[PDB]
């Protein structure tokens, strides 16, 4: 019994932190082999914000302009390359700790595990959702840069996200581990803002399979409803469109649970057209949605790594 | 920026966790240097549940009846004794991965980060409060028995829990790594209960000073209120009574913020009265009880270890 916000357990990745200093700049990469990634800001100065040429500012570059230090040993850095928005570093030694593992792009409405990092130090690892405006609800304070997040299947670190800056509105932009921004961010110095955001509707629907599945019925009620019907409910609260491929996924918790999907979407309807009326579900009095259906069966089935 | 349920980076334990079997009964185990730590139930039968006599079950044993398994490796039992309710299994090999460590027994109120495992195998990590009434809020499946919860200072991991037992409420009972357990509980099958709990006020006050350090005001207003006048109030809502210890354990947070701490208990006190009328503080619609001064400290301030 029981829900809690659980994140996949670090030590995988802990083993792959390190540090990069360039000139007066200090943040996190990511070891693998014999490879440190990092945000290609780490060649900026404070005059190179507003409109840098990172091709102009990497050329001037030397593989001794970059200090990478791992524990307090360091790794000579003997090639490095640009790729998107990361820096590839080639350092003389291949990580021994390096896990198995993939870089994956993921798609909005998923959740991976954070482990913020300061000056290549783990500091703590909570779980983030991908929203739908392509920023992160995130927890970093300054010199969080390069920090990553993480999906652990079996004996494989998937790693998704790596961190780069914070946008008015306190939420944070970043990218995969290719150099991609997720969202129409630039690491430049610009007046770009999160756009609006929705609530991811499958996660809430499998939230609420969770609560049932927890023991909890309180919020179902006898009807249902079309997915057309329920779609123009959703629209009107903000929710992300319910598609045919969501009720797919949602089909083993539905299984489980025997409470067809369009029924609780009418649970849903009803939650969101009279609200909890002072009641809560799994210790939330909103509902939420970064748990994905996914989440909702490892944590219900007890999948280990 | 932002503010998240962030547990410790889980690495240091992950690699002491450990599968033990007696009969047909398999749950973790805890290696650190020769020995494995375990809850005692693993020597009960399904028949030994009700009145089981412990010192009588395991004087039956031999250290052949134990088989501890770290990943596919069997490490051979030399020795057994029991302390309180857990079980310390001596073993042919000191764990090449041993932290440096302590065991401590933590107060209620105090928050600490759990490993779910099962089979020996890291499932996720979250973080926990112990509840005033020695119970914690967990998730956990069958298989979890042996879990621990950990603070991590610097280089060193304080064990302060392993998971024993659910109770009907669906929350969870277990003891210090010592054996003791926390609150009134037994390993044995009665009617024992959780009794009636409390908001952790100290807590929600650390909280409502991150909402302010994270660029939120709106809960504030222009009263104080007596220690005294805040207490009465307190215990008409569920809260446990606020100590002048509490207060100068706040007194860090109250100095960057520059909001004095019985002003804060003046918000608190309108918050209680009033509720939010609609509105969330750190993305909350209830008053959050599960972070502890020094983790507001910790998540504003970057600390690493
Ligand atoms: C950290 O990597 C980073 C990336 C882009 C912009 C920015 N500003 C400060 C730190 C950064
Ligand atoms: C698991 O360790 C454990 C302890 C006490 C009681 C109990 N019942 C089932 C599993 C347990
Ligand atoms: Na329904
Ligand atoms: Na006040």
């Amino acid at each position: 019994s029981g829900f809690r916000k659980m994140a996949f357990p670090s030590g995988k990745v802990e083993g792959c932190m390190v540090q990069v200093t360039c000139g007066t700049t200090t943040l996190n990469g990511l070891w693998l082999d014999d490879v440190v990634y990092c945000p290609r800001h780490v060649i900026c100065t404070s005059e190179d914000m507003l409109n840098p040429n990172y091709e102009d500012l990497l050329i001037r570059k030397s593989n001794h302009n970059f200090l990478v230090q791992a524990g307090n040993v360091q790794l000579r850095v003997i090639g490095h390359s640009m790729q998107n928005c990361v820096l590839k570093l080639k350092v003389d030694t291949a990580n021994p700790k390096t896990p198995k593992y993939k870089f994956v792009r993921i798609q909005p409405g998923q959740t991976f595990s954070v482990l913020a990092c300061y000056n290549g130090s783990p500091s703590g690892v909570y779980q983030c959702a991908m929203r739908p405006n392509f920023t992160i609800k995130g927890s970093f304070l300054n010199g969080s840069c390069g920090s990553v997040g993480f999906n652990i299947d079996y004996d494989c670190v998937s790693f998704c996200y790596m961190h780069h800056m914070e946008l008015p509105t306190g939420v944070h932009a970043g990218t995969d581990l290719e150099g991609n921004f997720y969202g129409p961010f630039v690491d430049r110095q610009t007046a770009q803002a999160a756009g609006t955001d929705t609530t991811i509707t499958v996660n809430v629907l499998a939230w609420l399979y969770a609560a049932v599945i927890n023991g909890d019925r309180w919020f179902l009620n006898r009807f249902t409803t079309t997915l057309n019907d329920f779609n123009l409910v959703a629209m009107k609260y903000n929710y992300e469109p319910l598609t045919q491929d969501h009720v797919d996924i949602l089909g083993p918790l539905s299984a489980q649970t025997g409470i067809a999907v369009l029924d609780m979407c009418a649970s849903l309807k009803e939650l969101l057209q009279n609200g909890m009326n002072g009641r809560t579900i799994l210790g939330s009095a909103l509902l939420e949605d970064e748990f994905t259906p996914f989440d909702v069966v490892r944590q219900c089935s007890g999948v280990t790594f």
